[PDB]
């Protein structure tokens, strides 16, 4: 059609414009990106929007990853037909356009991106309203090149930067390994288009949570490798990095032959004793040690409430509200201080954690690469020394103590002690042989993890007697409300690869599940809006029965 360029604006077509923005996009960062303003007529967009808001039904949909509402799961009734735009004359000639040989030569060459498809189209439209998001991705997905956006917020009013639903890039520290915090944020505004070359290991980007009642309105697509034959295209002419590692380390052997001999209510006074430091009565008793045996046996999980004693619970409860009240929560890694560390890296998980591990602050190569040759193994008593020590430099202000991060070290030592584990083997039955003991915290409006499955000891694998499963215990020690409905996220989420727990945070809670090799798990990532980070306790043990 002769009318095909007159639909866009007409600087796109001007030579200086395309070789000025060809060399903007080569000169980019942190990966070779750009975006073009005013991109197509006016009363067009507009009347796209229109049918938008008038033909398209929206429905939300959450995942580990993201929380959007979509239009194109064609297993709703509701799911947008690209075979059927009757009603929506102005999206038919609006892709029509997009995938146009002419727009398609422009774009191919400012992005330096090869011959694109014109044929294969492929576009959605999507809403994020308020708590909606999408964590990092980087977009590689079968013949995808390169990604756009097209954004349609109201077009009268300004997209603010406090509304968040900000577009996000992050640098690479190394190939595959993005850096946890984002280098640069785009707010967009109506007929704005973002847009960057598909690149695996680098082209890493999220949106940011929407934080207010409004409506982020936009049209998202890829353009494609050719067709074999299309227009002439003719085709051909890391585990090591995360932090912290899914990794248990293996128990003394006095350990494990007390726990062997005891299965083979067998605690004795002291050890009650020692057990009632920490942990409610109603769970030492012999009727709730019974009750919580029976539990785990039918369902292969605990889920205990109260379980931290009254002493306990209020001792923890004080000093992390008080954390969250007068300390200045670290926002970006770089912040992070001993003796916390941040997970990385980001298109995996993102929270500020504690392994009892010398500190790391995970800010170039080199510095992972250090870690990488110098393992070191958990030890908490020195965590606690080294607190101490900081502590006492500055004056243990209410703006600075180490009390919340003391108190949660101490209930870590409590759950690495051989009673602990083996009370553990008297509710389960099971024998201990290795652990890992992290205390987390997940920040709001930042942290998360995704859906995964337990990590084998390979090592072990061929010992008979190990079971093949991994035991997990969450202690939650969140104390915030508002939570219940799982609209704040932070949950935690069992699932078969059909969901075993759904548990949004809560204050003193014990979840104990035994994982065989395909149940995923993940927190969900945490709201701006909630009131507090979620805290907690995470424990993992390989198990052998006896
Ligand atoms: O909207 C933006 O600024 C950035 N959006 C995305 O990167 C994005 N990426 C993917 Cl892979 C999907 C995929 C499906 C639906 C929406 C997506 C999305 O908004
Ligand atoms: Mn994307």
């Amino acid at each position: 059609e002769d009318k095909i360029k007159g639909m866009f604006n007409p600087k796109i077509w001007d030579k200086t414009f395309q070789d000025g923005l060809k060399k903007e996009i080569e000169d980019s960062q942190p990966y070779n990106w750009g975006t073009i303003h005013e991109l197509v007529n006016d009363d067009l967009l507009r009347a796209v929007r229109k049918e938008i808001e008038t033909e398209i039904h929206f429905t939300k949909k959450e995942t580990d990853i993201y929380r959007v509402n979509q239009s194109g799961d064609l297993a709703n009734l509701s799911g947008l037909d690209w075979d059927d735009l009757s009603r929506l004359p102005n999206l038919f000639k609006l892709r029509q356009i997009l995938y146009s040989k002419q727009y398609r030569d422009f774009f191919g060459y400012v992005t330096k991106a090869g011959k694109l498809s014109g044929s294969k189209t492929d576009m959605s439209i999507n809403t994020y309203t308020k708590g909606c998001h999408l964590l990092t991705h980087d977009d590689v997905i079968g013949s995808r090149r390169i990604s756009f956006i097209l954004y349609l917020p109201d077009p009268d009013r300004k997209w603010k930067s406090h509304y968040g639903g900000g577009l996000r890039l992050f640098p690479s520290i190394l190939p595959n390994v993005p850096h946890s915090d984002p280098s640069a944020k785009l707010v967009p505004q109506f007929n704005q288009i973002a847009f960057f070359k598909v690149l695996p290991g680098f082209s890493f980007h999220d949106v940011e949570e929407v934080k207010v009642d409004k409506h982020r309105l936009s049209i998202q697509g890829w353009y494609h490798i050719p067709q074999v034959g299309e227009e002439g295209y003719i085709p051909g002419e890391l585990e090591d990095f995360e932090f912290p590692k899914d990794e248990r380390n293996i128990l003394s052997f006095h350990e494990v032959k007390h726990f062997e001999k005891m299965l083979k209510v067998k605690l004795s006074e002291a050890e009650f004793t020692y057990l009632s430091q920490y942990i409610s009565p109603e769970h030492l008793s012999s009727k709730g040690i019974e009750k919580l045996q029976k539990q785990f046996v039918e369902n292969s999980s605990l889920q205990i409430e109260s379980f931290l004693n009254d002493d306990k619970s209020e001792l923890l409860k004080k000093v992390i509200k008080q954390k969250e009240l007068e300390q200045e929560c670290p926002y970006h890694s770089k912040d992070v201080k001993a003796p916390w560390k941040t997970a990385i890296p980001p298109h995996k998980a993102r929270y500020l954690y504690i392994d009892g591990k010398e500190y790391r602050n995970f800010q170039t190569e080199a510095d992972i690469l250090e870690a990488l040759n110098n393992n070191d193994l958990p030890n908490f008593q020195f965590t606690k020394d080294a607190i101490k020590i900081i502590s006492d430099a500055s004056g243990n202000s209410r703006e600075n103590n180490f009390d919340a991060e003391l108190a949660l070290i101490d209930l870590a030592v409590f759950h690495k002690s051989t009673i602990f584990k083996k009370y553990l083997a008297l509710l389960t039955s099971l024998c201990p042989v290795s652990e890992q003991i992290l205390i987390r915290r997940f920040r709001p409006g930042m942290d998360f993890t995704l859906a995964t499955k337990c990590r084998f000891n390979e090592l072990l694998k061929s010992n008979p007697d190990i079971i093949d499963a991994v035991l997990e215990g969450t202690l939650c020690l969140t104390p915030s409300a508002g939570w219940e409905s799982g609209e704040l996220g932070g949950y935690e989420l069992y699932m078969m690869d059909s969901v075993l727990i759904n548990d949004p945070p809560a204050w003193n809670t014990f979840n104990l599940v035994l994982r065989d090799e395909s149940v995923l798990e993940f927190v969900k990532y945490v709201s701006w809006s909630a009131k507090s980070s979620r805290w907690d306790v995470k424990m993992k043990w390989d198990v052998k029965s006896c």
